[PDB]
């Protein structure tokens, strides 16, 4: 599949990653530090059987911003497609889901982008 | 107040178990609860939310492809889980699909769902 | 074309909207007492001949938040497409984004969705 | 800081006027400047934006007809100008195509935008 190993967005974030036979999505959000207060679980699903025809691997995965250290109270999700090659990339779309009280609801999610390469820019 | 079965009033059906960890698994079911049409969710929610009144954060994504299907193509949701009287999973999504290079920046949809404890009639 | 005319949205919102020959969307955002102090120009596009096979008319437009009186630093675009008949609809997705500094411009954006009406809800 | 011919790296060109009002006005233009591919925008800028370093917050609309062509959609950007050595518009853009009840869910999809004054070599 090409999505197992260590991702580098733009920005100084690193994921860690493991693609599994069945379409799961696994690792760790990690700081630049790789300490433990600012390691985060990630899960989500790609697709593991991809078109030969040139097309990119449609994925998502989600972190919730707690672990025994911090909380957030709030995630992020990543929807895009990993492209393989001596270039390659996971394409994302992010929406950051913060918890709110009703009367802020309508201003809990947050939207940008995540362009991640196999080193760093 | 998470695990359990969700509904849209657009024909879906997502049966989510909450982890005490902060996992999200279940999966999504059509109304005829085919396997064809069966997929697996996986995501993350905060297990320890604020006590102010604030929603709870979370995400998932389904991945589409099944032992049947395969429409080369993701969703992930974000969003939060408001309790009490009528409960709601309130999201936003993206759905992403495979592509080639050339249609990349078209291979992203943005949309919402609300969803509800309260099977549709 | 069934767009110039008032809308509301479901959440407490008037709109006046004036959609010219020429595919012109003008007019203002009015609070609920419709005083100078909370009206702010809108301006956008809408699509002047849609197809006839039953779909929507495509259409956007924008609100910058600063008139004679105030300045929130922000304006908000509304992308979507009007539905007419007897529950006409204009079904929209909406991007509110805030002045920032470069370091905080990750989080400039926030992502929602708005259903405008002829009547209240 | 904002009128002027604005690019990004994928082809496109908008030839931008701010009004003292807060009006953006102008035109899409293809690579040859041909009139089959020009076409409208309106929108609206922070017109006295925070002096503290913070971007100017924007937005505009094209709506894809002409005298020329019709594709029955539109696309609204939402960002910020910022400026300085390096001046840009940061956006993120929604592209919503008219279409019939059923197709609705999907008539939207997302993406981002980076402007530059520099036309690309």
């Amino acid at each position: 599949a090409g999505i197992t190993g260590t991702w580098y967005n733009q920005l100084g974030s690193t994921f860690i990653v493991t693609a599994g036979a069945d379409g799961a999505l696994t690792g760790t959000y990690e700081s630049a530090v790789g300490n433990a207060e600012s390691r985060y679980v990630l899960t989500g699903r790609y697709d593991s059987a991809p078109a030969t025809d040139g097309s990119g691997t449609a994925l998502g995965w989600t972190v919730a911003w707690k672990n025994n250290y911090r909380n957030a109270h709030s995630a992020t999700t990543w929807s895009g497609q990993y492209v393989g090659g001596a270039e390659a990339r996971i394409n994302t779309q992010w929406l950051l889901t913060s918890g709110t009280t009703e009367a802020n609801a309508w201003k809990s999610t947050l939207v940008g982008h995540d362009t991640f390469t196999k080193v760093k820019p």
